[PDB]
């Protein structure tokens, strides 16, 4: 029955992330949709937000004056433009939460400190499954963030999934793992379904079964105290179908591809910083 | 009022007994399990839960109303010969064995009594957290009420739907073997997290959460998985770079290979 | 045809190669321009493309200056390394009325404006990236407007180029990526159609039928996607029946990394375009 | 011709695509089409329903409704269908099998048990009939009249390219234009991913890639040139395109498409067996 | 030209496709036959190859029987699966004088003699494997003589076919392998020349020049080897200077298994020919 009585939230950016978080927060019951405002405007996401009850506006300054907690849900290269546009509208009360991949706390604070000293900044990396309250979020607190700010951020983002504080220099690696992770899974689920269809399953059933399989396996591991290799061993019977299929995954270097992916996403994130 | 029996007391019977009791569909002590090996760790875990154990398959048959066969495919004909004479009118015999056809079971049971009620099912271990993926097919003598009971039971521990029996070998290669594909994926994702500087514990937690959230997102969405992939991939961004490296390794083809190989091996077992 | 006609517009082409013939043929076929309001100039007035233009009734000249004096809208349809020589040649002949439309891959608006501003301030420059299928009115074109382009200039250029295909304005820093996708795209398709026909022939079809069927398949699929609200993967799903022929063939494409090769190609063309840009 | 009624045994994606195309071409009214399926819970059945197509669970009703009867079920179901409604075939019927792999001979053999001289046509078409740009071939059976072939060609030409072929080409056509649109949808998704990787919005990338393919295909159809000559025509020396063509060649791109046509054709021959 | 002239020889072609035009064009160019002593027949008397034959002055007819009655040497220039239908059609029209020269890939002398012997004993049959470059008098041909071929028949056929290229007698059981090497060889070369030209274009050559240079290189190298007493690897050594451009490029061919692909191709064509033979 958590509810943030005094909190007004703003989103600068009204895209996939802003929609997902607002949907997750209101689904959780921690915020009413009308205490949320977003800015952008003929966008698909912006049409959905209006249905939820989220206030909307084409003016980033209005989002800023509305908001206590202010999410910057824009692309990495737009962040500097945003900070210069509303930097003079930042007030003591604002917590500026940057969601942009790769953009450092140091740089946001540099840009905002030209307007007022000690802006309160948090960097976060979340993902779209917050829209079903199963996101994966990490955050790091900035130089002038108050101790209550990180706790407030964690209580809010925990309502829509996993959330934990990390040192900032981990966030690029988290981006390559849980930020890009859902995309890896959507690709895997499409391919698994193609597999089921090749072997004679109707597409709709193959998609449902593959997604249920992944969901159940992920929950099993989250609820288990066991190594994922131990769960693999437990479900593989001698001579059986599963160990045969695991061999063909191994023969294509399946494991190395996923390592390559996490690495490539992390490295590109570091390039976006620079 | 219904009582459940397991012939076989391995990972599947544990997982199903744990899920059924967790769902509250029946009490641990209304379940009975028999195994040739009373020293397996799954048997000791069943004991802890409060499930009744016996070495005698006949005891399980006479205890049970719904009787699951959770033994290895090549054991099924020996089990059917052992307790065929003890099947009664009331029994619904649910074979969980990969590859084994309703026809072959009905033929062996029919030697002892006409009209055995047989259901064939393919499920997976995540029933242990009530998120299994189950399909079933009803046999010649299975009443319509039998399929409904079966679906209501297996829905308490995850997704459950009736299929034509000729789909079950392919289901085996997708959701039967699927969790093992995911556990492999999760170990490798965590290795990638660790390579890039994350502590192992956090990397495992984030990868598992990413997969759980993605799967739930897809189940709750009306969108194609490629559309979701498109929605979360920004231009020039980190995710589309990493998807390119998956593509360059033929990632999709490996998962197709896996489903095919597990399905083909399942067909070899019958 | 297109229910447009630019009655007061003289169009000039510097360069009389494949692209100039493709655009002139598309414009005249669309009815938006009469071939005699078009003039083209070429250093090789013997190219096969020059013979066809003459047949169409396009005016031809060996003198780039004569094309400039004739035209209002001036298409620079030359190779990227030649744009600087052309601008030095006719830069003093640009007048207030001229809209200079550079078609050269990679050449930035910045660089054209810099070379032209040596002769006259405020040249009106547009950068476009189009492709040869404008010759059958199914081109794909993007454009970006320069510093001194008037608002009406980009609107006029979009009207003209939409008569021969898809056309939209983009930020200039997207054009290198577009070059890699729709600029080089037809060549990817011609390679694919040749290979698909070889496959049809291997399995016993006459070559003519195989080329016809393969091209019709690609045309129909592309039209289906354009007219659909669906994701290409949904359409892929919709047409792959369980256990069937199509899903078996899709598996062999996946085993070869088919998707990754197409991503590689867009990337390689885009990166090469950026190298020409420097 | 004005009284012609069409039936589909099968209410899947092909039945929908053909019904959509036929009615878009104004060939006949949606209510002059009847489709049957064992599963009425299909989305394509919902699509057909909203179109105005009459729907039934009874193949016999579809047979009695129709004059031109399309068989648009999976290859392994055809023999059960033929046994089920073979006694309901009448002299007016033209039976058009769309099933992959299934031979005219085998259809005539099953139907001949019920009535001499069944009029059978085999065709291979594809989903783009839904936008009237299908690729269709057909072969006429033993008892098909010359009029039947002409009617067949007029009907399937209203929704795209259509030509008569020897039956022994149809398996290969299946691997080329039957499966072709799926190869293109895969290619278009990948091309879009490449455009997005290089900084384009997804929506624009899909649009540009589809337009590129549509235009290239139309150019080739309208050209008297070899596709390799058109490739040469648009490949400038040292340029972006020839660099990208090299990376396609380095991956064996051409051989993958050959492999795909071959694999689809071979599978089609297995479905027959 | 060739200082031969078969003044009493009437030649017939059943089939009027690429191979019939290639041979007729080579024979008449060599001067060994006048186009009017040649007759060709085709089921499609509208093929482009039929238009050219008519231009040459070759007699044309839709009736295979009329070609048979006209000719002394009778070339069967049809697809392997059609040879049996042709032999059933004209078998009763074969006379003592006829030499039946089958060009079809894979079809054995045995099978032709069996089908023809149903009508007349002792048909004179020759099996040959040639290629399209006979059209420029640089074909590569082998032949094997049948059971009832007279000694003079194989000598006559070698005289005729040597006027348009290399020609030699082989045991019939070598012809499938020859098909894989010189029968399919020109197609390997056309593929190689297209790829080499693409390479020249990538590195900045105009396409026309690149095709010209690549073809001249291949022609010159093949002529060097034919006129040399040396092993091709010795010639490779002789032209690769230490540390130089050529040896660097040879390394990248080796890294791709270039040699193994060419071996694979000969093998695949030979094995396919054997499958057609069955
Ligand atoms: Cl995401
Ligand atoms: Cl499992
Ligand atoms: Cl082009
Ligand atoms: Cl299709
Ligand atoms: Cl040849």
């Amino acid at each position: 029955n958590l509810y943030f009585q005094s909190m007004s939230v703003g989103f600068i950016g009204a895209g996939q992330l802003a929609f997902a978080l607002a949907k997750g927060f209101t689904a959780a019951g921690v915020l009413a949709a009308h205490k949320i405002m977003a800015s952008s405007m003929d966008l698909a996401t912006v049409s959905a937000l209006r249905k939820m009850g989220v206030k909307l506006t084409p003016h980033n300054k209005e989002t800023v004056q509305h908001s206590d907690v202010l999410f910057l849900a824009v692309k990495p290269h737009i962040i500097p433009f945003i900070l210069d546009e509303i930097g003079a509208d930042i007030e003591d009360r604002h917590i500026v939460v940057s969601c942009a991949a790769g953009v450092t706390i140091s740089s946001i604070e540099k840009k905002l400190s030209a307007f007022r000293p000690a802006p309160r900044v948090i960097r976060c990396m979340t993902n779209t499954p917050v829209v079903v309250r199963e996101g994966a979020t990490v955050y790091a607190t900035g130089t002038h963030a108050q101790v209550e700010d990180g706790r407030l951020m964690e209580q809010l983002l925990s309502s829509v999934g996993f959330c934990t504080e990390v040192e900032e220099d981990l966030i690029d690696a988290v981006t390559g793992l849980s930020g890009s992770g859902p995309a890896y899974a959507f690709t895997a689920l499409d391919a698994l379904a193609d597999g089921g269809v090749k072997m004679g399953l109707p597409r709709r059933l193959a998609v449902r079964l593959g997604a249920q399989a992944l969901l159940g396996a992920a929950k099993m591991l989250l609820h288990s105290e066991q190594h994922p290799g131990q769960l693999k061993d437990n479900v593989s019977s001698p001579g059986g179908a599963t160990i045969h299929a695991l061999h063909v995954l191994e023969s294509g270097g399946f494991r190395s591809l996923l390592i390559n992916a996490v690495e490539a996403s992390c490295i590109r994130t570091r390039e976006l910083q620079s």
